[PDB]
């Protein structure tokens, strides 16, 4: 036990899943108190609640494995050249697990306010929908090619300005500092571009928990609503981050 | 006199009495602002309050004591060998001693608008209860055990954090810049898991001033209040600080 | 091509172009959440957008160009002999070309949202008009001349406050986190004197955006709305920014 | 003139009425924001723009004089030893200069707003009340000896939290980080503990707008209203910096 | 077919039917306007609602059979003497199919209403509860006792209140205006006395549209909901109309 | 007992006492829904409810007696030699218990709606008093004199239009017809002039329930809240009836 | 001129014409007060216009014509033999002209609260539409033949209280006061019945207003809108008003 | 003094008089409702206080003078021959002194609420101008002449209606019920056409309140504000009933 754990494969698995889960549980938080209550939820408190998990992350697992805890983030990384493409499985399972954790985490310590909300219904669409706790849905007035776009949108801006803020040649953060850096940067994207798609930006955030609810008892809806929406929030993002990347490696590095 | 203040843990006593004086006179201002006041109060307001009280301590004492400002801490780091064991009833004593006076000033300073938001009334119960303002209260739809759980839940999320934020080995804040680092860690477990209990995860933020309301004439009522809650906030908080720290020094460490 | 691109005046173009894109696009999206949607909307929301996406602009731009993103910030630099007066066309070019790119890519991805709130009519003036998202008018009981006076004195604080901030004889931020202050900075402008003219402190910000909802189809009455108000954000913000600037070299300088 | 202003204590002079300036001007800017407008107005921009105006002036003039901005402040600097008692009516001269210039260019930017706020009248009591935009007035419930307390103990935390952060010996803020501190400090006494007096623990922030508004035309209630409320946020801010400074001096220092 | 028609006992049955079907009709549509929209529906028009369509029936049936509308005032009317026990099937059995034909006729109206308010799920208790647009369900702060209290004083005043109305000897309304008077007393009624049970004070009122309910598919929770309370509008108003009227016939009569 | 209730005084006095309490048992009701729950209570209802109450009343004991149920009415007409002056205290003994059994049975009905509302504190002043559903105070602006005048000049107009409607020989309502004018009278005079005393004017709707409050457990509070206001609505209306009796008579008969 | 006016034909036209104007100036000011303004406009107002205006139409042509105001209620008259059928064209065609100056003076009348209100812009659907004030507008989630339905129902019930009112041989309205309880009719229609359709039950209420909107600059989406829905308000009415007159005719006389 | 009052002329004069003041302190006491309390006051009171206070007023004085109460509805009946014109003074006079002294009535009635309501200052126009509980003031998007024709359009709305509710040949209300209806129909006209101009329809119900309050201290801006506003309400009505009525007279008489 102690001789597996110090491989050093598993202190990056270790690693990742960890500092995804620290930052999931955060995030997921956060949306919980915005749906169920009204006095003590917020929007404001939506992006504070995510960005700031992403702070706490970065700090628990910034040295061991780069603390990505995005899988189109480690996608952008790979293409790139700047990390090897065998360490991708590795990390996305991490990141996979701890979302998957944290949801179940989440349903655990929320399970009388979501049941009172609901008046014991678990519903997915409707004035007392519970299953955007855990993961994201259509809104009314928008349609599938609209969100794919505004998806790829957000990613690619994330991978920019994460790129321009760890560069050391160009300007980074103090080092020690980039961590309240990019967890102002999430915050920021959910402030000024959340609300067309709710700012998923991540296959991670998405998928495991949306796997959860299917299991925890919202039914097969959750796959189908919004025209078969759930797939766009895991293609989306890579193409974006990739895009992101290579155009601020041309034109500013 | 001067001689007796020269000893260390004269001084160690002193430090942690005025950095839990501090944190508490700023966090129980923020509670009273949201429960009297609806123009002026918000909860997002006493998440910033209690978490920058937070900071403004551990600039008072993170060098001669390390500024715990929390029992459940100080009793995990004495039982992970990282402080020893006769200096645990002297930061509890003035951890203890500084909140209890905490409440007095809050008390001294709010007087007429209790009086006049109650009608005179000193109640724990109804639509003007005002015991919250020291204390916390089981809410509506939860019960004994739940809350338990939760307590538990939050304060292993903030040893595991804490633990991580000043780990000069691992990926530290900059020297010089840990305070406000840990003050978001505490605005950000407000945000985002604070409405099932109160978000206690403190003996010394939740005894002292419980005590200070039964003497001062809210009646007996404060300890027997939601089938006798009143120990979860004192007991649930060492063991899951205790859990979060020798998860963080097994799997990251 | 790769020739081309490593030409220092290409360099400090391309950097011009960036930083101002990624600034706008954070403003206008804040702007856009705002006006469309009372649930995800708020007037703190725009002065964050806008604050901290300056913070990121001048981590994308802050070495190879200055990261001026701002037409009164390059006159008044040149003009006070801190920058060479050929370089003021490229920079101001590249700003404008980023604004306008940042407001057709929001007119991109919030167009449901704006067809659905404004009922397919573009209109300037009423209770659903939403060329304001892009440019900025007169409020109902301000006059011409009370505006010119406003954008002078605003433009004058920012210019004074930067100028403080990046001193490196008298008392600058620490290397490595000044982004964050010029951010804090013009957050507060945003939150302190921002709702008589809507704070179009840059020129950049307001002209490029105005053509576009020109072009787009909201018609001429964007350059005739408030007796010819579009002029006033182009010429008040270089005489507040010069002034500001010799008022702290004068006397603090 | 290139001669005089060559001088150190001409140059201390400007460096605090140029600090006192900025601050006084964002400050007053958040409270008519809030007062005037209820959509573009809060309580929490309030504190936040007292707080970051204060983080702007520290940015001004911290290392020519050091930015006390503050009578009490310099009151008990200069009454403990550390700042010379022939500086005392410079700095304290510079700061009213400041803050009544402040009160002014606040009247003139947004005088229409007010005129149409009040229906043309300038009332200092009342459902459309005005002068509480420059100057502090006591709320309904409370009396003249409770205010009084507030104001002592509001200034005397103010002190030994300013002492306690810039203090080389014990556990100071990070060089070139310290406004930041300093701000979030004062935006969190407003957020705390700011609505039973209006926190204004400056009578440098308080004397001359009052001076101010009783010249501009709202008459001589300014000085009478609330049993001759005017000099209690004179005197009581003195004494409460000066046993906060003691206080922190013999306990922690 | 003519001659079945003309028949004296059928005449009463139909017209009893016909009365009761245009009561209950204008009544449940009140309540539904007041539940599933909150524009266009209130408490007062539920009262007027209720109210005049009593009026409309006793227009209907008042020469005929006396349009009594009700099994309570029916067994009042024949245990007192006023009517020959053998005409109390008749009337009861035409009211209660009235009743339910009235509810069928609801249900097919607001069909649509129905379905987008309740997410299309027909709930008895919950925060989108339908139930209770056909039939009463007990409130939350009230027990069984109370409300069967409720039933039975409202029913006698109603029936006491229509033997003043209606006495040709003591001080009757003008013939041909006694419709109005009775609507009025209905109101008021429901004005002054109907938010503890809801007033039904009419088994006809209650029982059918439950019945109907249960078959149509809200399930039987509408019977066993609040600890079997199905059972008492059914048999406290004929308790409270027997002592109403004896009281009256006593001490007035 | 069949031969005393044969008497005439016997039929008067029971008379009084039903008319009575059915007026008083509606208007309390309205009353008590108003104060306990904002959906369902209006200050319309509350008109509607004392206005058609005294509608039901007069049905009941219109011929009989007169239906005074007010004794500064009964007073106005002994006074004027319409009534005799011997059959004074039997209406105002009838009228006094009839108000009191009223009071008890609202009391009896709301029991569980009252305990709920004010948390099982029975309190004459604050934010959650309930003595005001039985007896009516002097609200928050208002002095003891200018109530006075309040309760004399309403009962004065009570009086001119009483007299105006049931006069035979000017232009009264057409017989059988009145009930429903002097109901409309009294909704108006509530609708119009009843918020600056909550318009007793009637010592039988004022004393008798302030009685019952004194005894049920609100305390002696009843009488010596308001510098000792319970005498007016006993004394005014007297005066105010027979001013305007007198000159209805002169200018008018 | 005064022999034409003379005539029996040109009276009834006449008394047609001026009883549908009156009712109609009533009704549709109430809808427009509803529409333009919060304050001054509820949906009971909109009920009480339209019934009362139907009570004063009643008086106006009562005895002349008998004031059908309603191309329903004609054909349903002379299709059941009470009135010849050579009468329906004149009647038809007042109602028409009545109706649709009605339209024209509503739309001269409130001109400058419509510019106003919508900006300047005459629109059939979004925000701030305007054409519903004239006409009826099939709501979001009701289809085409369930207005069919509640049209034809709607009609019905009216119809069949209408002859109950008027029936001289069962139970009638006492003569001179039937104008009265015809407007409670129709106000009660409103409150309980009228949400899902706008309950139109009038042709002559709904097509010439929605020919005058199409005249007066709303364009041709008048007709076109909700899957041409102008049809159904001209059809239902006529085969509810027969059907609920034969089940009149039938069983109840 | 005996024999004076026994004059014709006299008595006229006195009814005018009486009626004129309780139907006027009946409005303006709704009015004063309405605009000085939120809790207690809605535009349905206003409309019923001034309609059924005229029900009052006819009842007072129906018999002997007629009862017009409105300076216009009397100018009609002289110029159309039906009075004779030397009683047009006698009638106008009584009215003008009953208005006037209704007003101060309301004045004294009212006084502390409206100094609290007010801040002390008695204002025309404002957030918090009072004038307008006595007298009527143009609207903020309305000019004069449109202000005009809705006068003249109202009131010969007015009279057109009364001349048919008072018609002994046409259709009638049944003597000793037409009070009744004509206090409905100056509720309708105030339901559906009152927001525009205020509905004043009546010169009595306007000069005399405008006069007192330029005599009580409201200042000459009462006749100068709305472009001379004042007029209209005088002459406009006159017009607007003569056309009225001899549009009835021709028409349908």
């Amino acid at each position: 036990i102690q001789e597996i754990l110090q491989r050093k494969m598993v202190r990056e698995f270790l690693a990742e899943f960890m500092s995804t889960y620290v930052m999931m549980v955060f995030g997921l938080g956060s949306v919980a108190h915005m749906v169920l209550n009204k006095k003590y939820g917020s929007y404001l408190g939506v992006n504070l609640g995510f960005g700031f998990g992403v702070t706490m992350g970065v700090h628990v697992a910034g040295r061991i494995s780069g603390a990505h805890m995005n899988a189109a983030v480690t996608f952008a990384n790979c293409a790139l050249g700047r990390v090897p493409w065998r360490k991708f499985p590795v990390y996305v399972l991490g990141q996979f697990l701890g979302s998957f954790l944290a949801a179940a985490t989440i349903y655990s310590l929320f399970y009388t306010a979501i049941l009172h909300f609901s008046g014991g219904q678990l519903m997915v669409t409707g004035p007392v929908a519970t299953a955007g706790i855990f993961a994201t849905y259509l809104p009314d007035h928008m349609t599938l090619w609209r969100g794919f776009l505004n998806e790829a949108w957000l990613t690619g801006m994330l991978q920019l300005c994460l790129f321009a803020i760890t560069d050391q040649e160009n300007n980074p953060a103090l080092p020690g500092t980039e961590a309240l850096v990019i967890g102002i940067l999430v915050v920021i994207i959910g402030v000024s571009l959340g609300m067309n798609t709710g700012y998923a930006i991540n296959p991670s955030r998405d998928l495991p928990p949306r796997i959860f609810t299917f299991i925890a008892g919202w039914g097969k809806q959750v796959f189908s609503n919004g025209e078969n929406w759930w797939w766009v929030p895991v293609v989306a993002p890579l193409l974006g981050a990739y895009l992101g990347g290579i155009i601020y490696l041309v034109f500013i590095g």
